[PDB]
């Protein structure tokens, strides 16, 4: 696949647009990776499919990963909580519910609004995928 030029400089009007296109979200994970940040998207996308999740035990058993993969000690890099989100997280997780990680997904959200979206823009990365192409005649 190729995202048009069009939906490309819309990513670039504000960080919804970039959050709900399928092209804009993986160009922008590409981008955190190369800033060792990637955790925070992969987090905040695994928090948006557990929402999707009706059935209580599958909430609570794909909560469990989602904590282990992205807050625990246990992660590989852990996103970045202050302890009062924290604290609230793991009292959610005894009975784990869709909104359990609510807190800390939007913790996470403004965080890639207002520190790496600002930079992502800035790129040469993005500065080059926004560059028309000849038209020849
Ligand atoms: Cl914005
Ligand atoms: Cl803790
Ligand atoms: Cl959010
Ligand atoms: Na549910």
């Amino acid at each position: 696949s190729q995202p048009t030029l069009e939906e490309i400089r819309s990513w670039g009007k504000s960080f919804d647009k970039l959050m709900k296109s399928t092209a804009g979200r993986k160009v922008f994970q590409n981008f955190l990776r190369s800033e060792f940040s990637e955790e925070n998207i992969l987090f905040w996308l695994a928090c948006e499919d557990l929402k999707k999740e009706n059935s209580p035990e599958l909430v609570e058993e794909k909560a469990r990963l989602i904590y282990e993969d992205y807050i625990s000690i246990l992660s590989p890099r852990e996103v970045s909580l202050d302890s009062r989100v924290r604290e609230i997280v793991n009292r959610n997780m005894i009975e784990p519910t869709t909104h359990t990680f609510d807190e800390a997904q939007i913790q996470i959200y403004t965080l890639m609004h207002r520190d790496s979206y600002p930079r992502f823009l800035n790129s040469q990365k993005f500065k080059t995928l926004s560059r028309p192409a000849a038209k020849l005649n």
